[PDB]
């Protein structure tokens, strides 16, 4: 019974494809979890080709990451070249999309982190009109609504889930609730300015967060992210903390990496909406190198992907239903 998750889109006016999709999923809920892999850093479907050299099948979902702002457009990385995003669209597969947010390491710095350690970027400011740090962040949501419609533009809808991890407070946007709220409903006010109604919008909780959850005007899906929890009973606690805590909402394993089986995790009742691994960057960067055939992975391996393929649960991305006209 799904009957408890919310029918609509949080968009008003939500492109044909992105209501396709999240019926799509709503309809699985409970049944099937999907499988996705994560880009090899930003722009390619290393890792799912990568998955599919080591079980025969490929992932149903493919994530991008728009982490690389403020060099593109370049020529080792252009947003501008959606090629890579339409051949999988086309082939079937589901998009999805995160941002690490990249911000000046300090004032006129030409590096550019995400991280807290790693950057003095004060969100406080960055809310404030004008300041240096305002400038940046709307000059960066104005460069990204731009990629993204590119992708509406193509009846693409995306799987979006941006600010992730806030409450884990390592992230720039992870200083405060209140001030991360505000940021969130900027994005999201934005992206609705420049008519993005092709993205299914995800919010990543850190569990037991509600203070930073941005409110149901503004999220579709709950997102999780685990690493190194080899428990399959830890999982499915996790997994039913969230759903008792967002009962109207889809709950995905966003990111997760070192966990346990999926026939482990489901048997425990983990029942993910989907599931994607992190991306091994020596191993999958590289799609014609010697290491990427050794089946060895820093978040799951070859073993951990064929267990996942062989349950009955599991979509891959021939098990997919067309989401075109
Ligand atoms: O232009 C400004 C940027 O320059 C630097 O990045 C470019 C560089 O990225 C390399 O991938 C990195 C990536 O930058 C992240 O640091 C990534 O962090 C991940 C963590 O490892 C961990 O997995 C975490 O969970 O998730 C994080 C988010 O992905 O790590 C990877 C791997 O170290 C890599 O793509 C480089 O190739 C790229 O540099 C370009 O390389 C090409 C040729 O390969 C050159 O022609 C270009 O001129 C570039 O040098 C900087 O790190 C960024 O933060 C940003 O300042
Ligand atoms: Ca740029
Ligand atoms: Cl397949």
């Amino acid at each position: 019974d799904n009957s408890l998750i919310k029918k609509e889109l949080c968009t008003e006016g939500a492109s044909v494809e992105a209501k396709k999709v999240y019926t799509y999923l709503r309809n699985c809920w409970g049944r099937k979890t999907l499988s996705s892999t994560m880009a090899n850093v930003t722009w390619n479907v290393n890792e799912a080709i990568w998955v599919n050299r080591q079980t025969g099948k490929y992932p149903a979902i493919a994530c991008f990451d728009y982490m690389n702002l403020p060099a593109s457009p370049a020529d080792w990385i252009d947003y501008n070249k959606i090629s890579v995003v339409e051949d999988w669209w086309n082939a079937g597969g589901l998009v999805a999309a995160c941002w690490h947010w990249n911000v000046p390491v300090t004032e006129n710095s030409s590096e550019y982190k995400c991280m807290i350690s790693e950057t003095d970027f004060d969100i406080t400011k960055a809310l404030q009109e004008g300041t240096r740090e305002n400038e940046i962040i709307k000059a960066d949501l104005e460069e990204l609504a731009g990629y993204l419609l590119l992708l509406k533009q193509k009846n693409i809808p995306v799987i979006w889930r941006p600010l992730h991890e806030a409450a884990g407070k390592w992230f720039w946007w992870g200083k405060d609730a209140a001030s991360y709220k505000r940021l969130w409903k900027l994005v999201y006010e934005t992206f609705k300015q420049k008519g993005l109604n092709n993205l299914i919008w995800v919010w990543t909780s850190e569990t037991n967060d509600r203070d930073w959850y941005p409110g149901d005007a503004y999220v579709d899906i709950i997102g999780r992210d685990v690493y190194h929890k080899t428990s399959a009973a830890g999982l499915a606690t996790d997994f039913d903390a969230l759903k008792k805590a967002f009962p109207d909402k889809l709950i995905a394993l966003s990111e997760c990496g070192d966990v346990a089986t999926i026939d482990k995790q489901l048997a425990a009742g983990a029942q993910w909406a989907w599931f994607m691994t992190w991306y091994d960057y020596e191993v999958t960067k590289d799609t014609t190198a010697p290491v990427f055939n050794s089946g060895q992975h820093e978040h799951a391996d070859k073993a951990w992907w064929n267990n996942a393929f062989g349950q009955p649960g599991v979509i891959c991305r021939s098990d997919l239903p067309s989401f075109k006209l």
